[PDB]
């Protein structure tokens, strides 16, 4: 692999670079431009507790193409109203397997990493989940998931770090699934709005697939 040990790391940086949404509930009628919608306020050092420090690579991988990192924001709350959503934002179908031309048969360990960030949400009654699908192609609800949540140690959660990006890590060692997919779900509700109990906006950025030797 020329890009070692990255082998997908897109940049968002136009609409569906690396991304794709789907809208499968908005029951109040949010404005779908703050739904999966690319925002330039992604990790830095000052707004991830100093710990997004090291440089993205030049180019998006595997694009071989200058990199122009963008986030995705799912916005549950405006004018003081707490909208009810299910959003998802779907990555890549992305061959994990040691047919991918970047992942070789001595690579022990693979991973995901992302980072999150709510901004806003409090009271626990909005979410950010993580599910893997090997059967995804086009539409999230003719698709089986499985809810990966629990598996990373950390993810933007209501009430916890506001205004912090969060990185979690996923293990998936385990899948050599040709056709694989991760995707995030936002839900939210519409209870009456309040600073306690607000939906808040959530954030996606910089998913990095890559291999180790060594576990993590």
């Amino acid at each position: 692999n020329p890009f070692y040990p990255i082998f997908y790391y897109e940049d968002f940086g136009a609409v569906n670079q690396g991304y794709s949404v789907q809208i499968v509930k908005n029951t109040n009628s949010q404005n779908e431009a703050q739904i999966g919608k690319r925002v330039n306020d992604i990790p830095d050092a000052a707004d991830s507790n100093n710990e997004f420090t090291e440089a993205r690579p030049a180019n998006r991988i595997p694009a071989n193409s200058a990199r122009n990192q963008k986030a995705i924001a799912i916005v549950g709350t405006s004018s003081n109203t707490n909208y009810e959503l299910e959003a998802w934002v779907t990555m890549p179908i992305i061959d994990v397997s040691k047919n991918n031309q970047y992942i070789n048969a001595d690579d022990t360990f693979k991973y995901v990493s992302f980072w999150t960030e709510q901004r806003y949400a409090n009271g626990g009654i909005s979410s950010l989940e993580v599910f893997i699908s090997t059967d995804y192609t086009n539409n999230v609800t003719t698709a089986n998931w499985t809810n990966v949540t629990s598996n990373v140690n950390k993810i933007a959660t209501s009430g916890q770090n506001p205004q912090t990006y969060v990185e979690s890590l996923l293990d998936i060692s385990s899948y050599t699934d040709t056709n694989f997919t991760l995707a995030f779900k936002y839900t939210s509700d519409n209870s009456t709005y309040s600073g306690s109990n607000r939906n808040g906006t959530f954030y996606i950025s910089d998913v990095k697939y890559f291999v180790s030797d060594t576990t993590l």
